[PDB]
C-alpha cells in the first residue's frame, strides 16, 4: 500500500511527488513515534546512495563525514575484491579496522621494525591495522567482500598512499640509487597506481610466511570474532572485541550484535565515546535520546550507517521477521556501556520509585546482570 | 531485475546484504561514468530520509547542514497544511523563498515600518519574506504543500521565534504593561507554542486586507513564476525570479526548470555563487566536474534535494519517461550561468579547434545563442 | 535586608558566604520570572568589573570579547579626560563611534583625501571616525567623559596606533629621510608612546580650523543627537542616529532611549542585526527571548553594557524611581526595528485572536502606530 | 567613602553615573597597581551574576564559557538542595568534582559494570563522578550546598541526561520491551524532566547499601579532603586531592587554600595546566603575570570564579580581616606547582643576585623548602 | 652559469628581473625533477630569511608557523651566546628540546618538587626542559650557538616568562611579602627584562651544584647523543634519541643523520607523526611524496628548516661534496620508521613483483636489515 505521514489527527497526506520506496523503508520516519521531539543531526546514511569505485578485480564505496557530518571520528569503507584480486599495497595516516562478511582474504603487514604477519581471513574475522603500518588484501577462491572502519571521519580510500604511485612519483635516479640498481633494471615500473588488480590465486598461507632476522610481531593483527564466546541473553548474542581482547585493536573497540525477532537490543548508552553502527541484515529502528527534552528516532537496514553520539541514549529494535545483526564501533581502547535496567536495579527500590512514580510491581522486574539483548514477551 | 555493480571488465557483483530498492534508484553511482574520477563531497538527500513532524493541521520535515553537509549557506523544509490550518506567526534571522508545489495558501507580512501586505498564493507562485520580517501561511480549501528555502545552512524549522512561545515566555506584568490591560485579561494566553494548528477556512481574500496610517509596502513579497515567458528551447523551459525582476528578493534567486524526456539542462556552470536544488517531479543525473581531474555522477529523484558548488561544471539530464522539473536556487542578487557552446560560439574557430583536437566539422555546430535546455538528436 | 532566591515554594535561603550587594543589583537574576526557562549567554556586563587604566590626564577601561564573548561584533571603551588633556593622535582598524556623557571636547580627523575636520563635541553629541582614518581627542574646560564603540568586538584601547610609537620604531635615518630634516632636528621625538597626556587648554575652534588645498570634508564627523526631534510616546524618547541621518556612521546605528519611572521600552525586536546596549543611568530589567522555549532576564543600572543578539524578542523595563537612560547600537546602516504590538494591530483581529485564544476586548486596544516606549496604567 | 580612580598624579574623578558598589568590591581594578601593563582577558566572574534557576527542593547557578570565555576546560555550578530534596538521577559527557561547602548529602553511581557506591558526604568532603557514570544527590536532615565542577567549559546543568527525560521521549512500548512489563503498568511515568525534587529524608546510610552479583567498586568516589595532614606554613594551610591520593579523580586535580590575614599564596605558577579557582570566603587580590610584561590584577571575594591560564606567574593575597579560602582546580591527573623563592633557593647565589641586581642580603633569605602559603612581617 | 627552468622541450628562459642566487641554491625547484606532481604545501625556510634580535651578549632568531605555516606543531630558535652570556631564568608553556652545534654552555633546571639540575653542555649533546619547568643558559669560554626545537609552532622566543620581567610587573609591597624583607631592600630590581646579558665566565660546574632537602632529579636533562653507537649503514650514520633512552625527552623524539657524499636517507616514511628537520651543514633535496599522484621536490642547505607531514614518503639525498648533516625531530615519545627496502623485502617475492611488475632481478637485491643510509654505487 501507500503509507501516508499521519498518526492519528496529526500529520496529512502527502500531495507533491515522492519517493514511495524509501518512504517505505521509513515508517518510523515519516510516521515517528509521538515521543520524539526536537532537532537531532541525521544519524543514518546509506551505502547504496554512494558512488561505487569500480576496477578490475572489484569495487569500493565509502561512507565519510562528506555524507554523515556527524560521524567526524570514524568513515568506513565497503569494499570487495574477485578470486585472487589485489589491493595494492598501501599505508595511511588513520589505523585501520575491518569485519570480513563473505569470503575470505590473505592480509599482509610490515611493522616499523621489519617484523612481518601474513594470514587468512575468514567470515566473521577481524584485521586491525595501526597507523601509518602498510598493508596489503588478497581475496581467495571465494572472494571477499568486507567492512572497512578508519579512524577519522575525514578519510577517503581514494587518497591512500599506495607502493607504485609513491615510485611513479620518484625520479628514476633516486629509485635505482636506493636498491642499487640501475634505471633500466626499473624501466618497467607502472606510470600510475594500480589500487585493485586481478591476480592468479595464491598458493597455501603455509608458503608465503617470511622468515626473518627481527623476529615474530608481537601481537597478531587478525581475531577471530565468531570462535569466541559471545554475552548470550534471551533475544540474542554480543562478541566484542577490544584491546583487551585483541590485543592491537588501540583506536577501535567493536561488538556484533545479533537480535533475534522479537527483540532487541536494551536501552542502554556508552559512557566512553560516540557510536558509529553499521547494519549486516535485518531491518531496525532506533530512537536516540539527546537530552533536554530531545530525541529522534530512525530506520535502518542492511548496507545502513547508523550514529549516536557519546552518551546519547538508545535501544535497537529489530522490526523484523530475520534476525538482526549489526556493528557498534567505537574510537576508544575499550567497549563500555550502561545499562538502564542494571542501572536501576543497583539502586533502593524506593529511591527508583520516588523517580518513577512507580510502585514495588515495577522494581520488582529490575536485573542486577546486565542482559544486552532482550526478547518481548 | 537485480542490477550488480558490474561496468565491462570492472566491478562485481554484490555479495553482502544490500539494498536493492536504493540501487535501482541510483543507477549512475552503482555504476558510475567511466570518466568520473576522484573523490567528491555528496551532493544527495532524500527529504524521505528525514523525520516527518506531525501536528494537528499538518507536517514539516528538513534537509539542512547536519544531512548534506556541502550545503552550508542554504537549508529547506517541505511542509504540508491541511484545509485552513495555520503556520503560526512566527520570524527568523533567515530570508525565506517559497514555492507552491501544490494548493493554496494566504500569507501575511508586517515590515519594520509597520505596513502589512496580505497575499493570496497558488500553484507555481513564490513568496520571499527578508529576514526577521514576521510572517504566517494559512492554507486555502485545497489545503497547501511548498518548498521553502533558508539563506542559511543551518536553520532548523523547530527554532523560529513564534507569537505565542514569546508570550509564554514573557512575565504577564510586562505582557500587561506593554498593552495597557490587566494580567486577568489576558490569563488565556497559551502556555507554549501552537506551531501548526488547525482552523477555519479564512474569507475572501480581499476582506482581509488591513489599511493602515504607514502606507502601501513598496514591493510585493509574492511572484507568479509561471505567470512569466520562460526562456523556451528545444528540450524545455526555464523560468528565473531574482532581484531584478521579484525585487524584494535580494539573497535568493531561482530558476525553475522543465526538461522534456530526451532533453537535457545543457552543459554549464555559474559563476556566481552554489546551487543548490530539488526535484520536484521525474528522474535525473548530473555530473559534477570539480576541477583537478574530479567528477561525480549523482542520480535524483521526486523529492531530493541536490547542490553544485560555485562554478563547478554540470548537466542535468531526464532519465525518465516524463517531464523532468527542478529548482535552481543561489544565495546571491541575480540569476547568471554560462554555457558551454555559447562560450565556446563566441571565440575564433581555429582557437577552439587547437583545443579540442576536433575541426570545422565541430565548431559549426555550435551556437551564439544560449539554449538552456537541449533535446537529443 | 536580605534578599533570598525564594520565589513561593521553589528555591531556598543561600547557606554559603555570597555577594549580597551584587544579589540587592540583581533581583530579577537571584529571583528570575517564573517564564524564564533555557540556557541563555550571559547578556551583561559591567565596566566597574575592569581594569582601569590610569595616565596623567585620564583614565580608560574596557568591556571587550574577553569579558562579554556574545559580543563579539562590538566592544566599548569608558574614557576620562582632564581638562585640556589629550588622547593621542591615532587611528585603527576599526571604525569609531561615541556618545559624550559628561563635559566636552575638541576632535580632529584628516581623511585619506587630506582634508580635515576639526569640531567640539558637548554633552548628547556623537561622532563616528570611520575604519582607518586618524584622529585625536582634546578635553575642554569641563573635560570629559564618553562612551566609544568599536566595530569590531576583538579591539583593545591599548593596540591602537599612535603617532608617536610609530615614530619611536622607525628608523631615525628613514624619518629625516621622510620631512627633509637632518637627524639633529628629530633627536627630541619621544622614545614611547604617550596615550593620554595633560595639556592646556587650547583657544577658540575658529582658530584652530585647518585651510588646505584639497577642500571642505563632504559629510561631517560630529552629530548633535539630542538637539534632533526625538520619537515621543508616553512614557518616554527615542533619539535615533543611523547612516540615513548621520550620514558618515555607515557602520554603526545608535538610540539613545529614555525611559520615565513607570515606562518601559516595549516588546520589540530588530530585524537586522545584534544589538548592543550601555546603561548611562537608572535601572532596568529585561527579558531575552531567545527561541525554542528559552528566555533569560538580566538587570542592568548606570556603568553596565548589556545585549540582544539579532532578532530576539525583548523589553527594557524601568524598575527604578529615576528615568532609566540607555543607548541601542547596532552594527549596520540603519536602525530597524519590530514592534510586537504595531504588528498584531496590522492583522485582521481574528487572526491574532486564533492565535492567542483572547477576543475582541484585546485587539481593540492594538495600535497601528508604533509607541517604542510605554507608560503603565 | 566614595572612591576614585586616581593614583597620585595619574587618573580622575569618575564624572559620569556609576556603581559605586562594585567599584568598593574591586579597588584594585579602579586602581590598579602602577606594575600592571597591557591587555589582559578577563579573569574573574560571580555567580551574583547569574541567573538562580529555582525549583521544588532547591537552585542552581553556573558559571561557564558563555560567562567566562577564558575558561574553555572548566565550567561550574553552584548548586543548593534542601532537606530530603532530590538532584534526579542522570549522566553527562562530562567527569563531575565536587566541594561540600554547607551540610550533607547521599550521593548514588553505578558503574559500567553494574556496581554501586552508595555515600555520604559531609562539610569538607569531595565527589568525582567519572565521564558518562549515572548519579543521584540527596540532601540530608541540614539541606546542602556545594560546589560542581565539569571538566568542559561548555556543560549547561540544565542539558543533563535525566532519567524521567530520557523515558518520557521513548516510545512505550519500547520501554514495556525493554522492562518485561505492559503499557498499562508504566502508565503513570512522568511526562516531563523532575530535575530537583522534594522528598522525605532516606533513612540511615547502612540501610540503603545494595548488594550486587558483580563485586564493590575498586575506587571510592568521595574523599574526606579536610581529614587529610595539610601542608601547613606560616600564613595557612593547602589540603591537595588529586588522582595521587583521590584515586578515581583522573582529569580533576585540586586543592584547598586557606590563608590567614596578613598571608598570602605565595609567588608561584603552575607549569602543568590552567588554575580555575572559587572563592568560598574571605576578600583576596591576584595578579596574574601573562609574559612579554603583561599583567593585571583583579579582585575576589565570597561567590567568585576565577582563573590563572597555564604558567602565568600569580600570588594571591588576603586583603580582609577574615581568613581566605579558596579552591584552586586543574584538568589534569596532578597538582603541580613552581615556588619562585624555591626555584631562586634551588640556584647558585651569584646567578640569582646577577640575575636581580641585589646581593646576599636577599639571596640570603631564600627557602629551600616550598611554603605554598606566607605570612607578612 | 645562469641557471634557466628548462627540462628537455618544457619550460622557458626568465624573462623577467629575477634572483639568480635563490635559482642556484634551488636547482631542483627552478628546475623540478618530470616524476613532481601537483600542489603541495610549502616545506621549506631559512633562518637567514628572518629577523635576528641582536642583545649584549647574543643573538635569536626563529622559524615559527608565521613563517612555516605547515609545521603546526613544532617552532625553532638559533639562539647564539658570547663567552659567559646568559640566557636569562624563564620558562614557557611548551617543552624545550636543543641541540648544541658550537661552543658549550651550562643550564640549570628546576622542577616542581624543588631538586636542581645543573650540567655542562658540549658539541653534541641535548637537552630537553619539559613543559613548564624553569631554566637558564650560560655560555662557557667558547660562547655558544645552538638549536632549539619547542613542541607549538605558534611559540615566541620573545614571549617567554621571565624572572625580571614577572618582578617587574608584580607590586613592590607583594615581592617584598613574598620574601619577608623590605622594599627598600629590593629597590635595585630591574625595571624591565634582561632576556639576554653579558656576564663573567662561570666557574668549574662541580662548584655550582646546589645541594638541597628534596633529593636528586630522577632523570637527568642533558643527553650525550654523538657518545652513542649510531646506526651505521654503508653511506652514514643515525643516532637516535627519544623516550626510550633520553627518558625525560617525552614529546621530542631526535635522529642526528649523517650522509656522505654519493649517499642518501633512504626511502622511508614515519608511521606515527610529522617530520620536522634542521640542516645543520652540506646540500640535499628531498621529493615528499603526498599520496593521490602528489610529490613536490625540495632543495635544502645549511641553516634550513625542512618538513614532512605525517606518513609521506621521502629520502633525503646528499647532492653536495661534502657531507650532509641534518636532524629528523618528531613530536612524539618514540622515533619510528618505515623502510621500502625492509618492507618489500619481509614481503613474499612473486605478490612483490606483481605489484611493480619487475621480476626475481629486482627481488634479489631487497634487503630484510634496515640501511638508513645507502650509499651509489
Ligand atoms: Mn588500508
Ligand atoms: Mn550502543
Ligand atoms: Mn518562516
Ligand atoms: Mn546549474
Ligand atoms: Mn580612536
Ligand atoms: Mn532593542
Ligand atoms: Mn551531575
Ligand atoms: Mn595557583
Ligand atoms: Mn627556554
Ligand atoms: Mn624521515
Amino acid at each position: 500500500d501507500i503509507p501516508q505521514p499521519i498518526r492519528g489527527d496529526k500529520g496529512a497526506t502527502v500531495k507533491i511527488p515522492r519517493n514511495i520506496e524509501r518512504d517505505r523503508q521509513n515508517p518510523d520516519m515519516l510516521v515517528p513515534p509521538e515521543t520524539d521531539h526536537g532537532t537531532v543531526s541525521n544519524m543514518k546514511f546509506s551505502f547504496s546512495d554512494t558512488h561505487n569505485r569500480l576496477e578490475k578485480g572489484g569495487y569500493a564505496r565509502e561512507v565519510t563525514v562528506r555524507e554523515l557530518p556527524i560521524s567526524e571520528n570514524l568513515a568506513s569503507v565497503n569494499m570487495r575484491l574477485k578470486p585472487g584480486a589485489i589491493r595494492e599495497l598501501h599505508w595511511h595516516k588513520e589505523a585501520e579496522w575491518a569485519y570480513m562478511i563473505y569470503g575470505s582474504a590473505r592480509v599482509t603487514i610490515v611493522d616499523e621494525k621489519g617484523r612481518s604477519f601474513i594470514d587468512d581471513v575468514g567470515e566473521g574475522d577481524l584485521w586491525y591495522f595501526p597507523s601509518g603500518l602498510p598493508h596489503s588484501i588478497q581475496a581467495l577462491e571465494e572472494g571477499a567482500e568486507f567492512l572497512l572502519v578508519f579512524d577519522d571521519g575525514s578519510f577517503s580510500e581514494n587518497s591512500t598512499f599506495q607502493l607504485t604511485d609513491w615510485l611513479a612519483h620518484t625520479p628514476k635516479e633516486v629509485i635505482a640509487a636506493n636498491f642499487g640498481v640501475t634505471k633500466e633494471e626499473i624501466s618497467n615500473l607502472p606510470g600510475k597506481e594500480k589500487y585493485i588488480f586481478e591476480n592468479q590465486l595464491p598458493g597455501s598461507l603455509k608458503d608465503d610466511i617470511v622468515e626473518g632476522p627481527n623476529g615474530e610481531v608481537p601481537y597478531p593483527f587478525t581475531y577471530r570474532l565468531l570462535e569466541q564466546e559471545p554475552i548470550e541473553s534471551e533475544g540474542g548474542k554480543v562478541y566484542i572485541a577490544d584491546s583487551t581482547n585483541f590485543k592491537v585493536s588501540k583506536t577501535i573497540a567493536s561488538a556484533l550484535v545479533t537480535v533475534e525477532p522479537g527483540a532487541m537490543r536494551e536501552l542502554h548508552w556508552h559512557p566512553n565515546t560516540h557510536e558509529w553502527q553499521y547494519y549486516i541484515s535485518g531491518k531496525a529502528r532506533m530512537t536516540v535520546f539527546a537530552s533536554d527534552g530531545h530525541a529522534r528516532t530512525f530506520n535502518y537496514q542492511a548496507g545502513d550507517v547508523g550514529y549516536v553520539p557519546f552518551a546519547m541514549g538508545h535501544y535497537v529494535e529489530n522490526i523484523g521477521d530475520e534476525p538482526l545483526v549489526f556493528l557498534e564501533i567505537f574510537k576508544d581502547d575499550h567497549y563500555a556501556d550502561v545499562s538502564l535496567n542494571q542501572w536501576l536495579a543497583m539502586l533502593p527500590e524506593t529511591f527508583v520509585q520516588a523517580h518513577l512514580d512507580l510502585g514495588k510491581d515495577f522494581t520488582d522486574v529490575l536485573s542486577k546482570e546486565k542482559h544486552p539483548v532482550v526478547k518481548k514477551k
